[PDB]
């Protein structure tokens, strides 16, 4: 039959490709619900017009005032949509904290979770995984979609590593030397129009790595110890599972986030025509690399504060968010973002205590913001 | 609660790696059974002491004298030592045209057949198929056991393609000008398989991969136009399977057979240390091109072949056979072995009929080793 699907976040680069996909396959998904935050009201409200789907959220209260016909708005306007809406899968496609209630929320209601939303696995840790039944989280990422579909090559009993491929970044090489002078702009600071500035951001600092390697953890039930990371320029392959014959299973696609979204939305079942396959009709070329861990230790840093457990990758996340937005302000130089994240972190240890509850996650993120700015301005 | 394995060909290269597999895991496996041909008499002995199994079969009866105390000799031993002894798994290492009849004989025990001998199924086509349960024949062959691996990543209805790949050989990239003075030496160095000359020429003139697409067509059902090759000279990835979503499963190791083999003795169970797998904390390149199929046409010849039915494949083998001896001893050059081929089976109108018994088959190879021989004689 037809999935019923709730898009969190419908405003943003994920929610409107789900959008799509959903849009040339009426056969496998309906749209039942949209949230967004209310920065884009209006293209949620030409979504509406365009899908004749009436059950809306928009967390802006304030932006929630310039129409009169909102069934859900203000700060918890996502959980309660969620609450409230009939569906099979939710996905939350939400942007940091406002991501995390709503998963809550929708692992409650015994939905299918196509996880986009980062900060609902890296900050929210063990609240999550306690609330989530086994499966019930399907990751939206191409690298944990492709590690998703690579462990069906065995039994969990069966995996030795998981192997998550990195682009390397625009510094992939580049010495510390090098790093020194690297400008906002190097870095990928543009004003560009669907995607915030932070993404392009932590993946040349390798930050976004080491965020997938702790979700990897979560997601998986894989000791960091078996997480590696391997650069790969071309990022054709999204990753990869190594067996313990020394078998190992890879993943390979032109870079199109069509399709593993897809997936994540008709999972276990693949979306027919959901995006190009690779063509072998032309010569190429898949490189590996080590990543250079003394130059990058962004990943080695990831793997400290995911195996010390509680709040401490909630810490590593919200140093990073304040050292890098500290970056583009011309406030520090780029070999500092993980500088910082370094020193607050190993003064974290107080939150290495599991959360009994979203307010302490905050409490922790809390801290880790206000700590980073101290290691900035030098107060 | 091990199982119970007979290797057929155990002195020969892959008959040797099963036994260390064996040695290695006594935990999984026991040699209930050997077959020999009789010409690595040293290997043998040695074999029968470390196993402490005398349940051997020898070919060459001559050698069998020489040997003593052997309960099968002859041309049938093989055969006769399949039917008498109990066990669940028949590994047939077999070369040539001697691997059909225990092929057969495995199958009617209902014991797994581990092939490794390609010639019996591609000659054998439906009546071997027909002999088979579901499952009971499970490739040895690095590319199958690829396949085999990779279609874990989704269900029968989601394949669009298997594509195979091929080292290319030693003459990848040459000219069908520069092919005419290939010598028997040339022809008998392989990059990254070490094996004996009929192998290695096989690999040479890309008819091992055509003698693998009808094997790919056979144990998969898959149609032969959806069964691509394309040129990979590292043989690190030995195949994948590209499903309708545009996702592409490909399985990835150093060449080593040992780990096929372990597959193949205990699917669908990994054997632990089977193999070294790939490091990703060294520099690699995985490379891939087209197959220039003008100067290589046997693999669409084998497509052909495939297509035709019957004992066609059994022609395209047999031909194959005795233009490649007809090289090697130096009667012909490089390119007639595929310009024999093909004229071989534009001449082979009759063999299209489906084979009913092994007679029909053997009927189909004698007539192609007869037409070959004549196109010999005419150069
Ligand atoms: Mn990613
Ligand atoms: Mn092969």
């Amino acid at each position: 039959g037809r999935l019923r699907v709730v898009v969190l976040g419908s405003t943003g680069s994920i929610g409107t490709q789900a959008l799509q996909v959903i849009a040339d396959n009426p056969d496998r998904f309906e749209v039942v619900g949209l949230a967004a935050g209310g920065a884009h009201l209006d293209t949620l409200l030409r979504q509406r017009a365009q899908t004749g789907v009436t059950n809306i959220a928009v967390a802006d209260e304030h932006a929630a005032q310039r129409v009169g016909d909102i069934p859900y708005h203000g700060s918890d306007a996502a959980t309660r949509l969620v609450e409230q809406t009939e569906a099979d899968v939710v996905l939350n496609a939400l942007v940091g904290a406002l991501g995390l209630r709503p998963t809550l929320a929708a692992l409650k209601t015994g939905a299918r979770l196509a996880l986009a939303n980062k900060e609902s696995l890296v900050a929210g840790g063990s609240l999550v995984l306690r609330a989530a039944r086994p499966g019930q989280i399907v990751p939206v990422d191409s690298e944990h979609s492709a590690l998703a579909q690579c462990l069906r090559g065995g039994t969990p009993d069966e995996v030795a590593k998981l192997v998550l491929t990195a682009s390397g970044g625009p510094f992939r090489g580049w010495s510390a030397a090098d790093l020194e002078h690297v400008t906002p702009e190097q870095a990928g600071a543009h004003p560009t129009w669907s995607m915030g500035p932070m993404n392009t951001l932590n993946s040349a600092s390798l930050v976004n790595k080491g965020l997938e390697v702790i979700e990897t953890h979560l997601l998986f039930g894989i000791p960091y110890d078996r997480i590696d990371v391997v650069v790969h320029p071309q990022s054709i392959i999204h990753s990869m599972v190594t067996f313990i014959d020394g078998s190992t299973i890879a993943q390979a696609s032109p870079p199109d986030m069509k399709l593993p979204i897809s997936l994540a939305l008709g999972w276990p079942r693949r979306v027919s025509g959901a995006a190009a396959a690779c063509d072998f009709h032309t010569a190429s070329s898949w490189e590996f690399e080590p990543l250079d861990t003394d130059v990058f230790p962004a990943v080695e840093l990831a793997r400290q504060a995911g195996v010390a457990g509680g709040c401490m990758t909630a810490v590593y996340n919200a140093a990073n968010e304040e050292a890098a937005a500290a970056f583009l302000a011309g406030r520090i130089g780029f070999p500092a973002i993980v500088g910082i994240i370094a020193d607050v972190l190993h003064a974290a240890d107080q939150w290495a205590v599991e959360p009994a509850t979203v307010d302490d996650v905050l409490d922790a993120q809390r801290w880790a913001r206000e700590r980073a700015q101290r290691a900035v301005s030098g107060m």
